[PDB]
């Protein structure tokens, strides 16, 4: 037991630090995925909205086309 508390209680010094360093990290990572799952859904909405405009344009495009069918017929 000459240098037992210079090793057993020096092992416990890092187990409180390694547990914590991993934890401060795992959290820092789980925080980053949280925002990333948030951009990844806010972006799906941005697309869903745009598609519903593109579809609404394709609509009129056939109408302006059917209008011309009459206007320009021999």
């Amino acid at each position: 037991l000459a240098a037992k508390e210079a090793k057993l209680r020096d092992l416990e010094d890092s187990l409180a630090r390694e547990r914590d360093t991993s934890r401060r990290l795992l959290a820092e990572k789980e925080r980053e995925m949280a925002k990333m799952r948030a951009r990844m859904q806010q972006q799906l909405d941005e697309y869903q909205e745009l598609l519903d405009i593109k579809l609404a344009l394709d609509m009129e495009i056939h109408a302006y086309r059917k209008l011309l069918e009459g206007e320009e017929e021999r």
